[PDB]
């Protein structure tokens, strides 16, 4: 739906749909679960 997804946390893909707001489509690291996370949770929660 739209050219992106406004949605915070919005399930998105690098090579689909990305994010609104302007938000950073972050997967786990295997392809999947690919979703839109919003500037909330600057850093890392454990740094690396």
């Amino acid at each position: 739906k739209k050219k992106c997804i406004a949605k915070d946390y919005g399930r998105c893909k690098w090579g689909g749909t990305p994010c609104c707001r302007g938000r950073g489509c972050i997967c786990s690291i295997m392809g999947t679960n690919c979703e839109c996370k919003p500037r909330l949770i600057m850093e890392g929660l454990g740094l690396a």
